[PDB]
């Protein structure tokens, strides 16, 4: 036996010669991409065949044998329906549907503080899904940039993490929730920031990266951080909306003169310097393409899923989901955990990471915020996700009622 | 073919007739015991017939199908290594050095609130698993009775919201831990308490319980839910500790007070005889061995492990877990889900109920409170567990650093 | 020379012989009350005379002299002009200016909580004055009963000063208001009562007092004190007004269960007979009249003004006019304070207890409340009082602007 | 009848001629000093005559008369004991026994955040009365220059109400104290800073006074003000510890902005230049003299007793004393209007500017503080100065148990 040829004979179906295309839409239909990075190699000796043997398109099993060998395993994981989600054409008519039925809900208000997000249109609305393997879907403007604003909190918190470990970040930044109404304190009763999911906790996770080299460089090394999280799909970076972050923003400000006061900070730190790259980081851009695999990232214990990187160790990334629970939807938060139960992060630009741990990345995107600061549709779309799906932090695998698992067959 | 031979042949081992005792010592080691509700019909079929033969018990190829044929599904998952811990004499193992090392934490204070919790041991220490398919393994004093206390507070939340709803209940209590700044208020700004986990959010939910019957048929309607909950193993009520609650509930008359006045319960209700129910729930008895069958129940799905009976909803079910990990260790809730990252709820006689999505339910025993009330052998133990295993909400089940998985065969 | 002489000479006016009715007029237009307990003496031999001599009725000197003998040292401060309002008929019809502007304002709602409040016309609108020298002037229904209710809270914790000290007293009970933001919290930092002017600072407070004798000897003894407080006018006790507190005090028995937890109480308290006792003084009963006298022994250093009798400690008066200064009215206190600048207590029965330290003492009852519990009348009243006279605590004797000064002559 | 006269002869007790320096001696004993600038026409005329006649210096009454018919008033009010302590060389003798009382309360801590009030010794301690009628006492280091820093905050307080009004101040800022449980937060439910007393609300306060005028003229018009208050005694400003609080007001910094974006301040307000303006008044210097006599103003309704300028509305000076009286003692506030019930702010240099209303003005100056900020000594010397004398505001003037009433004779 030999697995280039078992796989041959799956998709041969008892033909003797493989059309190319065949070949190919077998191939997207389990949700790869034909782009995908892992694939290079395959796509790489395709094209080459279609050039080299311009006379019709057909693979034997000697010649299908070459094209697809360096990447076999993977080859054959998608077409012996071993991935996450094994049917999913089926998974994405449904994400299809969660997304028309949230596009009916024309709520809310664009978030106008400074001219850029006023720019953006009511009716933007993009989810974009990579799975755990690779897999993809997106619907919508999922090709529209925009900003991170506070989905970089978990982020950068991840970063630190990585880079500096548990004991050193949490010295500086709470790991609780605050109470439903300590929204308008900054610091807990220890003098510390109640987590990183809040400005002042941003502000001082910020202040932990990448110390004593200036700012031109933090940015360049969290920025390449990001671009390994998204398979190094789009990471980009709005000088406009950084322009009016920093000419508006006096809360931050406070924030920072108040942490700096009460010494909340690690020594030699330039507070104002740390302000500006904190409103650096808040304009770094993506899709909702480019930012599904950031999130994928997060639930795949670290490792990019169209590149087989290692990006972060496993405790940032438990860590950044465990406060992503609590905190990462604002004022919501609580609520939020309690009926979606996902680890999830919105921001003002309308954007909300998501995380179904162990299956999939996503992001949604609609710039109308709720009076909370999240994005109605949004919003909207998380609620239909997990009562459609058994996907709860605290669903049953097993005993579910009537919820569907896309990870199951029949 | 035949699935009760094809299974006589795996453990006959080549050889004529199966020993019972062989078959039985094979049974128990797989973590079946042999008094599991599920194999009744087995074992009876095993006492009528070492009845019949005392010489030459041993079973022949058609006398142990005779045995097994009524539970040969279950016997055969046992049998091929198909429960969530495949190798349980292992995992075992790994839970006595867990509790051995808990065993030697000889600090905390026990409760000297009543005469009744005070005449407890510091030296008793149990701990009790039963997993999602009926595995069960104890060690220390797992057969003796204490009371619940706020261990109660989960179950009957969960009772509540299966009879009633998750809409219902919620009009009534809170959904999310108050802030550790305001852990001394009894309702939130919506005036409704802020959880069920507190006393006061308990004692609303007490009040929802089977309204318009009297107080001795709510109590003996709880006790027989509790008793399907744990397979119909040990719960018994504790009068002693019932009447010290009775007269040291300045703080309960308090909380009911307060609620009555604020219009809290609902319509008809009868305050001063909600707190004697309540004080009535809290005095119901355990064992380790009973209440971590309890917990294995809302480890899977409202599904009894050890009988297959449906007992809660999901959405029950499902709630319950999703307060227990924000809010079910005192002040500690925030960081125990943090770092130990699963559903748990303690209480004052020095228990923890530890649910494992999926996996299994536990009970951890040891009277000597710490500072916040919670276990300190039990708290220890918690840690130690999801250090050594990715049993943590939020480890990942595919890269998951130096931790053991359980579930796993190699 | 001598004194019933001189004052003889200036009623008689060059003439020889004084028509009684006369000498009563001119003592009336003093502010005296011809029943001043002060001035029995005088006033038996008046009416005495007209019995024995029919033939008159003209007082020449030596009867003149032997009629007001007796009292001859306060007669004289009365017609010399030596009292603290000089000018008195001039002062009452600025009271009675107020009192109709006021009478206009025809805002705010009756208490609605029990059957006996709810049962007071919004039409009642009463002042009454007792200036610290005794004089008095009433407008409005100023002789009809209402209850004290928290206008109480003043008068007991005097007495309770006045028995036991300022440091014992403390030991119980805050001397603070507790930030406009914090009407919720029964106790501050120290696990204290704000201050006494709160229930359940009143509640505390009911519990120092007469210890160790049961409640008909407490309240008895309260009542003694508050006879004397009011010159031995209208004191008394509404039943009804006591048993529909008592059904429906939830708040107050939360109140007190809350406190016994927290061992608030002096030892050997029965907290639930403490209620009863702090239901019962929320229930006694004045008028404005006699209220207006006890509110003048307030501004009088603890000497009643119609009898000269001693009744509290200086201690225990500055003490109390204190508290009412910053914690009189609810969350109003701060407002009224900054604007009208003098101690004052409200009650939800309609009545304002005001104090003009060295000045006099006054009682206003308009039963429609405003928002914050207090009488919209009595409130308006009071206000424009201040407007109109350098009465606020911080006014200047020497250059006040557009404002009357009572005090002085021309 | 001749008013120079019969003082002339009271003084003269049926002699000749009053040697001057008897005149003079009767003077100081009512508490009067020849400096005061109600006197200066006396006084000039005495050292008019002390040339013309260098030799037996004895006044008679044409000559007495002459030196004192210009001030003749305010002489016959001092020498008939008309003023508000008329035994006040007995009152006096009760200042130094409570001055020499407070200094053995040797504990606190001299506040060292910024090296200028680090360079102030622990034993420095001095008392100053000027009552509402321009008697003046001093004891201890009354003459040594200190900032005043939050002692300042009602003194611009009582400019802004004086200049723009009570409606358009407390449209602005509150009039409560906020609670020993809100410190901490810079605003009240109505995001308006608690009230004038506390860093927040002053900070407000400083951007009213005075708008669209610059810096320089703002700290001129403010310094003029306090000169009328002081009766132009000694007011200054030190560079040095404004340099040190503009250099780590990281908290007024933090606090200036939270104002801005809550929107806290009138139109067109600069922030950073009303940080800075802020920073200039808590570096104003009085001493314990000139600073009692701006105290004596509170107490007089807005005149000032030793020049009979009127220097702020009677409402200016009201509103002062009653949020004085709630909130401005930092977190002791509570306490200090319970026992000694007289308007009171103190600042982190060791001082206390202390209102007796209609009786007298006085500071306190002794930099160690207590662990609640405000002056060891200062906070001893008003607690028995009240246990004295029946200056709590809610004592009685008739019954008054076994205390003392300067005021009676
Ligand atoms: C919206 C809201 O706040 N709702 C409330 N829920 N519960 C409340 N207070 C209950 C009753 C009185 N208790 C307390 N008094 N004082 C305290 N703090 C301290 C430092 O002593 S806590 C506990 S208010
Ligand atoms: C109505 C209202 O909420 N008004 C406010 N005013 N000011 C606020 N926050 C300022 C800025 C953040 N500050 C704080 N952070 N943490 C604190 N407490 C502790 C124990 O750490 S105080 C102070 S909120």
């Amino acid at each position: 036996p030999s697995l280039e040829d078992l796989l041959f004979y799956t998709i041969a179906e008892g033909q003797e010669k493989i059309p190319v295309h065949k070949f190919i839409t077998a191939l997207k239909s389990t949700g790869l991409r034909t782009s995908d990075p892992r694939l290079k190699e395959c796509m790489d000796m395709l094209r080459l065949t279609l050039q080299t043997t311009s006379d019709g398109v057909m693979l034997d099993k000697d010649l299908f044998k070459k094209c697809v060998q360096s990447n076999i395993v993977l080859l054959t994981q998608a077409f012996r329906r071993k991935f996450v989600i094994p049917d999913f054409m089926s998974f994405t008519s449904h994400i299809d549907e969660l997304y028309e039925s949230a596009k009916k809900q024309s709520g809310g208000k664009v978030a106008d503080y400074i001219p850029q997000l006023a720019k953006f249109s009511p009716d933007l609305w993009g989810v974009s899904v990579c799975t755990a393997d690779g897999q993809r879907h997106s619907t919508g403007d999922t090709k529209v940039p925009f900003c991170l604003q506070s989905c970089v909190k978990p982020l950068k918190y991840a970063i630190a993490v990585n880079d500096l470990g548990t004991e050193y970040v949490h010295r500086y930044v709470g790991k609780e929730p605050s109470g439903l109404r300590f929204n308008k304190l900054f610091l807990n009763e220890d003098d510390k920031p109640h987590n990183p999911m809040v400005n002042a906790g941003a502000i001082v996770v910020t202040s932990l990266i990448k110390q004593g080299v200036n700012n031109a460089e933090k940015f360049d090394y969290v920025m390449q951080f990001l671009n390994k999280m998204a398979g190094n799909e789009y990471v980009g970076f709005s000088n406009a909306t950084f322009q009016s972050e920093r000419e508006s923003g006096d809360r931050n400000f406070a924030i920072g003169y108040y942490l700096k006061e009460k010494k909340c900070f690690p020594e030699g730190t330039d507070m104002v310097g740390i302000l500006d790259f904190y409103f650096q980081l808040c304009s770094i851009e993506v899709t909702c393409e480019s930012a599904s695999v950031m999130a994928a990232t997060l639930a795949n214990g670290g490792f990019c899923p169209i590149t087989g990187e290692r990006v972060l160790s496993p405790e940032a990334v438990r860590n950044t989901l465990s406060l992503m629970h609590s905190c990462g939807m604002y004022d919501f938060s609580g609520q939020f955990a309690f009926h979606v139960g996902l680890p999830a992060k919105s921001g003002v630009a309308g954007g909300i990471l998501l995380v179904v741990p162990n299956v999939m990345g996503m992001m949604c995107w609609s710039p109308p915020l709720d009076k909370m600061g999240n994005s109605v549709k949004g919003i909207h779309f998380c609620h239909d996700l997990v009562s459609l799906c058994n996907f709860h932090n605290y669903d049953n695998l097993r005993h579910f009622a009537k919820k569907l698992d896309p990870r199951r067959e029949g």
